[PDB]
């Protein structure tokens, strides 16, 4: 739901602008100075960009690289797929990182170098006591999380599925088919969406094969 | 200790090189191409590897761009230290094993260079058959996924180490040795004499943090 969801923000710069990229979520940034502001620019970034982090679509402020023909192209060799007061604040947040290459800015001769050393302070960076909840962490976990979701998911899809077909004890009719809690020799629980129960193996009735989409 | 550390080639094609920069044990890769290499160039993606992931070290037995100074400051702004020998030379047969996978990606691509970063986006996000990890991609976030809460749990064994308790066994002999604490169980206490491992109740044993002015 709320992973590959990323937001990118337009730079009008001193010299050169730049574009940062943010999943909402995790809190990254991986924002880089361009030489030249070009549809055709962007698109290599969004190419690296895309092999660092999967993302599924990315919301645009801008209709301008969007608009360039490059753009496009490259969220289909991907896969990416262009998307149409928390994101003014997701700009104070950008703004807050012009403000670390500000409060850098002193240190650095080269803006560009401020700016990826703002982006990784963004990163890696605690908040008041740390507390965990590293900014670092970013969705780090949720991408694991996701890993996990898409295993669990798919032995769970197979569950899901499949329908095991249980008779009441002491009743000719047998229970319409339902996802089965539990699998064990000696017996079986399962749940009916409407009630849930557990049955005796020898009581228990199972369908094993179906197979479609190759 | 591994995770920390990443491995960086740069191999010249057609004159122009790329800067390459696996992580090792995801085998994970982002390279950038340079329009000029220098150290200083070097160094600017090494900023934005820095910013994409935590490294703790990388390294070359020789790097003109390594000699050169500007790179090493910036590992220190970051911390990362400048430097299985079967598994190195695996990494110039990697180095090698890219530009095949780009050979292929060529005769897609209009440049070479936009060709270059769509090879590795696809040597990450490529299975492998799944072999090594689903994605090779995705064993880096697990490891790293690992290592956090490999962190806060050695921290808790940071934590917990520090706290002292003694165990009355029966309440006229007196008791041998401290322990350290492996588990707070209610009315109850898990603890190991590091020569045996035991357990026993809460009241007959109390606890002593052993700090003096901790930051805490
Ligand atoms: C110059 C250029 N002109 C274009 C004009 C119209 C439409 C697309 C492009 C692309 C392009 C964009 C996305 C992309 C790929 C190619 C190729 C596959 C990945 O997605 C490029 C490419 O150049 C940039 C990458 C700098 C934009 C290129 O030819 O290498
Ligand atoms: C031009 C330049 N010249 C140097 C000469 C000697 C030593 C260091 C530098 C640094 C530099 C490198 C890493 C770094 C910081 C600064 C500042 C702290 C973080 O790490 C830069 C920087 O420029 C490059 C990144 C292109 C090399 C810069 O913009 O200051």
């Amino acid at each position: 739901c709320s992973p590959g969801i990323w937001q990118l923000d337009c730079t009008h710069l001193e010299g050169k602008v730049i574009l940062v990229a943010v999943h909402v979520a995790s809190g990254y940034i991986e924002a880089e100075v361009i030489p030249a502001e070009t549809g055709q620019e962007t698109a290599y970034f969004l190419l690296k960009l895309a092999g660092r982090w999967p993302v599924k679509t990315v919301h645009t402020d801008n209709g301008s690289n969007f608009t360039s023909t490059t753009v496009k192209a490259a969220c289909w060799w991907a896969g990416i797929k262009q998307e149409f007061q928390s994101q003014g604040v997701i700009e104070s947040m950008n703004k807050e990182l012009k403000k670390i290459i500000g409060q850098v800015r002193d240190q650095a001769e080269h803006l560009k170098t401020a700016v990826q050393m703002a982006v990784f302070i963004h990163n890696h960076k605690r908040k008041g006591g740390i507390g965990g909840y590293s900014a670092g962490e970013r969705i780090v976990d949720i991408i694991a999380t996701d890993i996990q979701t898409k295993e669990l998911q798919k032995q769970i899809t197979k569950i899901q599925k499949f329908r095991v077909y249980y008779r009441d004890s002491r009743d000719p009719v047998w229970k319409g088919p339902a996802k089965l809690l539990w699998k064990g020799e000696g017996a079986v629980v399962i749940q009916d969406n409407s009630d849930i129960k557990v049955v005796p193996r020898r009581k228990a009735k199972i369908i094993r094969d179906y197979g479609k989409q190759m």
